[PDB]
């Protein structure tokens, strides 16, 4: 797989640890430990392909690219969703945070399935073009 699906299952690998919310991904969530590296987990994601598309340009480009602005806003969407519990919790003053997990988790396995089918489209999209 080219540099950038080698980059978005790095990307699925840290999050498939962060869904889990040990106490352990609580405590690197909220010293934004985890918000850092998924950003920059998925900054190295969109280069790879930025360049992929691009030179394959070199040697149907506006689909590729609403295709392309869809995993972006896929993997925005876990971050902005990580980064919202972080701030909605060092605001309630330590009182129960379990049914903010329960949605922070649901939430989270709905953009899994969306990873899944935006970059499988992406990737057929990709190939066409070739």
């Amino acid at each position: 797989g080219q540099r950038w699906e080698l980059a978005l299952g790095r990307f699925w690998d840290y999050l498939r640890w962060v869904q889990t919310l040990s106490e352990q991904v609580q405590e690197e969530l909220l010293s934004s430990q985890v918000t850092q590296e998924l950003r920059a987990l998925m900054d190295e994601t969109m280069k790879e392909l930025k360049a992929y598309k691009s030179e394959l340009e070199e040697q149907l480009s506006k689909e590729l690219q609403a295709a392309q602005a869809r995993l972006g806003a896929d993997m925005e969407d876990v971050c902005g969703r990580l980064v919202q519990y972080r701030g909605e919790v060092q605001a309630m003053l330590g009182q129960s945070t379990e049914e903010l997990r329960v949605r922070l988790a649901s939430h989270l396995r709905k953009l899994r399935k969306r990873l899944l089918r935006d970059a499988d489209d992406l990737q057929k999209r990709l190939a066409v073009y070739q």
